[PDB]
């Protein structure tokens, strides 16, 4: 019933672009919106990927490793699943496992990847592939891992346990003044829920 | 160690702008991102959306969520119900007052999120997540009337808690829609958990 007619460009930045874009509405009636759009996407079949990074160590809890940004969009803070756009030609899941290890020193293995799903809906046409991947903590490899963040990244590691997300979440937000993203709090609720 | 130094105009639409915004990178060099914001923002935050349980006696509890087009994303959009917050109101009303005119049920509060950012790499904005529970055995939810304002076109989909990512990915695998990232994020943990 609905589609798009024609998107105009109003402003474009070296990464952002925003268009007016006129589409059809059920009724029958023509209706405009203000989109935002990313200049980067090409081939890849999202803009980015997110990863979720289960760390598993024997005799440990399960943990979820976040990293902690300053987001100059929010003039803050943020805690966030690792995540970067993809590369050219790069796969979702290949792009995940080198975020993961330029953000977090971790080597990870995929366990599994989400098809593309929508960051901002209302307000964008960015997506992202969730990548779920599994950190083994007890190879070597993953023992004093060190970031390797690229020019103008610095990023924090933070790790809590699955067991206890959320509560974990809030007491950081407590103590400390940064926002949660609303995927990690999605899924901190979602174990909680479970 | 990061912050702010000042942000440039360069376009306003109606509901939405791009900005040059300068922040100071930890080494004390000088840098620039082009950040997103909304114009409506008055608010603990722009929006809400709102994780609502429909609960039966002798059924699965269902999580309800809402089809939509979505004229940025050139398709249809598998969404929590959500919308920005009335000037003025609390995040828990605007959750109930969406949640009733998005899918008609009428629900109960059971907790609420600090504001939460969206896509912090992009934009600025923010939302509660409302957790709601709906008595699917009251009367008042038993032909629940979506009441949408102008030019919203919703088509709600429940969706059995203990199975979400598998219907989900059955979904997007048969219709093409295009699920919501705060949505996948969320199913995914109800299977992570444990
Ligand atoms: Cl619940
Ligand atoms: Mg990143
Ligand atoms: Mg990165
Ligand atoms: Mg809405
Ligand atoms: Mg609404």
């Amino acid at each position: 019933k609905q589609y798009i007619i024609s998107e105009e460009l109003i402003s474009e930045g070296k990464w952002v672009k925003l268009e007016k874009t006129t589409y059809m509405d059920p009724t029958g009636k023509t209706r405009t919106w203000e989109s935002v759009k990313r200049t980067t996407r090409k081939e890849q079949t999202a803009d980015g990927v997110a990863v979720i990074p289960v760390l598993q160590r024997t005799l440990h809890y399960e943990c979820i490793v976040l990293v902690k940004q300053f987001r100059p969009p929010m003039g803050g803070y943020c805690i966030e699943f690792p995540a970067g756009l993809i590369d050219d030609g790069e796969t979702p899941e290949a792009a995940a496992l080198r975020e993961l290890e330029e953000e977090t020193g971790y080597k990870g293995d995929i366990a599994e990847c989400s098809p593309a799903v929508c960051m901002d809906p209302g307000l964008s046409n960015c997506t992202i592939h969730i990548v779920t991947v599994t950190i083994n903590g007890d190879d070597a490899e993953n023992a004093r891992p060190k970031p390797k963040p690229g020019d103008g990244e610095f990023v924090e590691v933070i790790s809590l346990p699955k067991n206890d997300l959320l509560q974990r979440l809030d007491a950081l937000v407590a103590e400390e003044h940064l926002t949660v993203d609303a995927r990690v709090y999605s899924y901190a609720l979602a174990l909680k829920h479970a």
